[PDB]
């Protein structure tokens, strides 16, 4: 089977709860065959952790980083290809690494099926117990490298021989762990490339990546160019063919989209469709339609980059943004005065505390492509009416924990007030530990969530009974879907009648009372003061 | 140099004035190197006509048809390639021809530089004097054929030998006319393809079309695939490159558009830009922006195909059309009752005369991509107010005569009344022989014409003095650009003040009189009856 993971880019971050970190890693990689990004295998103190969530990973597009891993036996039993499209280093001066194993206590690291590292280097740095790596002939695997990089200091067990049957080095004990060869055992005429046997003629294709199962093209393990239901192509079958006689772009029933070095019938949901390609953002002159990048009309909607943490120093950059291309994180430090730390742990600028009032800058925001994360605490930070015009959170990017698209945790909020929020396209709702927050438990989140597989974790906010005793419940004019707050304009869906954007029992409860259907009103024209449509009761002028 | 002609598709039509036909042919092909379409060389009765307008034609994409040509010597001195993307036949059962010479009295037909007919056959049919064609070894030229097709009946001069120096056949006298060979004299290893010399190894490229000047690719005479400032490519450099790491379509500074088998920096004006291709129409879901096919918004503008001649039977198909993709021809037969004739001259359906009133169907038309041609006569057909909302004639297709985009000839019109017409994008204005038509001579046509090279032929309508004596002149509120008719809403540009779409001396001449600039008014809000902006004179209500 084939299944896609989004990789991570946390580099050397230390998780607080190492147990949730485990859960996160597990939830992320289980049954995944293909990592879009970097596989970061980090901080697993227990020696006997079961890492079988790694069991189906076949290819990684970025780098593999193994840091602070003390599980005795760490095996990647099906990993074949590390592409190294993005690489890892401790610093600017260090080598760029596709495989980096560092500060880990594992006794073995087994990748018996590993074939090829397409780009970057292999490094081992201060792993006290790791065995066999020097028996591995690395120029067999590393495409642009001689050997692995080793480093040991700070003060070394004797180490077992490879299995009887190995012709050369191994990744560990038993015959399954003997290094195989598909590049060094080949003859020339192969000009250094891979092959499925010793003799000439049988040198894979040229397009092949990681080697091959037979003669050519349809027989590759993976591809140096585009990969298409099994065959390597120089390009994906375009979505339309140009007929040079007729001057027509005829649509192609076998056309496909380029997603990375992959040809695909539809772009994965975390990317948009631009021409024949799956892309991360629309270009400057385009906008997002139905998941498709398309020329605009008037001015294009003012769209702004997200920031990694909101604070006094960067909040004004969202002035007039309609769409935010990225995430929004409002944290404690947002309010208390955010402090730049740099890698070398040299203190950067520090910004003044943020006055929640300034959050009003978001009132023009209609879309967030990433996620929205709220964690801060402030006396005057009591709701999300700042986002009263936000109508969709795409979640094309999710949080490290629980695949969250909306996470509200340990905040000082009393109500949401996000009256326009209609879709959370992807990912989950986490709303926990907000000591004064009501409403969230009576909101039917699946209503606004697009998929059934999307999840809801909403608890340990304000106890149901203690909201009810303050009247901080829904207006009796909301249906059972709940509300963002006590307002009549705060319902998800309306029980009786909806008018103007507010919610009424009658439709007759007001001067103008023209009914448009089962549930709806509308104003009685400029001229009527009272009507039901051309004609009415208490008239006006011209 | 390089210059592009649009070819014709008139097949065997007989022109009335054979002298204007000559002029037309001349104006069409002079200095052209490349025919986009068919070269139709027809009906040239005089024996001593100078056909030097053919002198630079290098390649034709469609077919060459020579019919009723009695010029003694007809030479194509630089023609190299007939592609035969579209072919000619007298009927369904006949062969499909890329070169067809028929019912012509020429003594010779000289194409000394002809190399290759890429597709279709070569035919000679009832040419009484034509010489040398049987000496030409045709399998040298015809890619998918044995020999030329001959036919002679209806009742043959003796014919001169080729020049002393010819190794084989010729197109006529003198050493310049000896057939050259670049396909038959080649060895194999060439597998039947062309070459620049006898020995193996030197077999052109494979992409080459018509042969080659040296070894390979950059050395082709022309291309079987795309042609790019001189080199044959399997595809044009795309306009954006997809970066598979970053998931971005990066724009390509060396990208180009596909125009036929041609790569080009910009689409010729008779085509639009759709993705990387130059196209004839936008697809169903797109529309025309700045010469670019682009997704729509609301419903796409209702756009309808043109018809070859307007008449009672097809007029309703334009119900609600906003854009007409094609031409509009209103002819005498439109009004008198149009009669279908078929090739075999069997009478088709006949439609009832057309009541000009029905022309009102065009009132929604804002754009005509082709040309607009008006020739009919009817007592009640007195102006073009039917087209009162037409704002641009693109002229992406022009008339056979004078490159006309707007032609009004021998019509019963008194005035135009096309108050919204702002652009004739391409081609010319011909307005001649309308016995009762005024205005047209005082309209500054260059105002609405986009290019300076565009031309104006406006004469022999109603004599200037005889319009003036009926008051059928411009309102004294138009500037010197003239008008479409006597209305105040009929000026091209306004002298004093423009308001609502009509034209006034004062701006004060009316109840509401708020001035927005040097020349403009606007209504005084719902509430004022008299103002100048918030405040005014004779007020109203709420
Ligand atoms: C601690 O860490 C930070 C960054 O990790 C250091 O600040 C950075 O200093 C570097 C030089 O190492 C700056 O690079 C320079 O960039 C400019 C403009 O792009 C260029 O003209 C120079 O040639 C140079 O390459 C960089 O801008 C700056 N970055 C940041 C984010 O401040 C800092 O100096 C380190 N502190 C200590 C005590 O070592
Ligand atoms: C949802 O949150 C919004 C934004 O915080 C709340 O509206 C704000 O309510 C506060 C507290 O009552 C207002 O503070 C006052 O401002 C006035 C003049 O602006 C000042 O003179 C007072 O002494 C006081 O500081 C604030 O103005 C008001 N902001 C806006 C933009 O309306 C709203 O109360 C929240 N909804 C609920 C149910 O809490
Ligand atoms: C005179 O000329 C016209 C056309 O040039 C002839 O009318 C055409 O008759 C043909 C058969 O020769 C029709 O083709 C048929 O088309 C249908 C549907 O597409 C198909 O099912 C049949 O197998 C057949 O191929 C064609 O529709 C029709 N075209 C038009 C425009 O009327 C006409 O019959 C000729 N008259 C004489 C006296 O020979
Ligand atoms: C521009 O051409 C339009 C369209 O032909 C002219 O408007 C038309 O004027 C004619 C002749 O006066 C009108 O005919 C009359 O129609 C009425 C009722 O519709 C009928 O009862 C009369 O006995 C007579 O047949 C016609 O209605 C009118 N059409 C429209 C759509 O307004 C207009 O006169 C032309 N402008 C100039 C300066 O000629």
């Amino acid at each position: 089977h084939h299944k896609i993971c989004i990789g991570t880019k946390s580099r050397l971050s230390v998780p607080s709860n190492k147990e949730h970190h485990y859960r996160n890693l597990r939830d992320r990689y289980t049954n995944c065959t293909y990592v879009d990004g970097n596989l970061e295998l980090t901080w697993l103190p227990n020696e006997n952790l079961d890492l079988s969530f790694l069991d189906n990973i076949r290819e990684v597009t970025g780098y593999i980083l193994i840091s602070h891993v003390d599980v005795k036996k760490v095996v990647f039993p099906k990993l074949q290809i590390i592409r190294g499209r993005t690489l890892f280093s401790l610093s600017v001066e260090e080598e760029k690494y596709a495989l980096f194993v560092t500060y880990s206590k594992m006794y073995t690291l087994e990748i018996p099926d590993l074939r090829d590292v397409l780009n970057g280097q292999v490094g081992f740095h201060n792993n006290y117990n790791l065995c066999h790596m020097r028996t591995i002939q690395w120029s067999e695997i590393v495409s642009n490298g001689t050997d692995a990089y080793y480093n040991y200091d700070f003060t070394e067990r004797e180490c077992p021989k490879c299995h009887e049957s190995c012709t050369h080095g191994c990744w560990g004990e038993g015959p399954k762990n003997c290094q195989k060869f598909s590049k060094l055992t080949c003859s020339p005429q192969c000009a250094g490339g891979r092959c499925y046997g010793p003799k000439p003629r049988e040198c894979c294709h040229l397009f092949c990546a990681g080697g091959c199962t037979g003669p050519t093209q349809k027989d590759c393990i993976a591809c140096k160019n585009f990969f298409d239901e099994g065959v390597c192509k120089e390009e994906c079958p375009p979505m339309r063919k140009y007929n040079p006689t007729t001057y027509v772009l005829e649509t192609n029933p076998e056309g496909k989209y380029a997603y990375g070095a992959t040809c695909v019938k539809e772009c994965p949901g975390h990317l948009l469709r631009d021409n024949g390609a799956c892309v991360r953002s629309c270009p400057q002159d385009k906008m997002d339609k139905g998941g498709e990048c398309v020329p605009c009309n008037g001015p294009c909607p003012k769209t702004c980059p997200g920031v990694t943490v909101l604070h006094a120093g960067n909040i004004d950059s969202f002035r007039n943004c309609t769409v935010i291309d990225g995430n929004i994180r409002i944290l404690d430090q947002t309010f208390s005065g955010f402090q730049d730390v740099y890698a070398n742990y040299t203190m950067g600028p520090r910004y003044i505390p943020l006055d929640p009032e300034r959050l009003e800058v978001f009132s023009t925001v209609k879309e967030i492509t990433g996620y929205l994360n709220i964690e801060g605490t402030h006396p005057q930070f009591r709701n999300l009416s700042y986002f009263r015009n936000l109508e969709t959170i795409h979640g094309r990017q999710l949080m490290e924990s629980m695949f969250a698209a909306l996470a509200i945790v340990k905040s000082s909020l009393y109500s949401l007030e996000m009256r326009n929020l209609k879709q959370i396209s992807s990912g989950s709702v986490v709303i926990q530990h907000n000591r004064d927050l009501c409403y969230v438990s009576n909101i039917r989140w699946p209503a606004i969530q697009k998929e059934p597989e999307q999840k809801v974790w909403v608890n340990e906010n304000l106890r149901a009974d203690l909201c009810e005793k303050n009247g901080t419940i829904c207006s009796d004019q909301c249906n059972e879907d709940g509300c963002w707050g006590a307002g009549t304009d705060q319902c998800l869906n309306c029980k009786n009648f909806n008018f103007n954007g507010t919610c009424i029992a009658d439709c007759g409860y007001i001067s103008n009372a023209y009914k448009f259907d089962n549930r709806t009103c509308k104003i009685c024209h400029p001229e009527c003061r009272t009507c039901n449509g051309d004609h009415c009761q208490e008239c006006v002028h011209v």
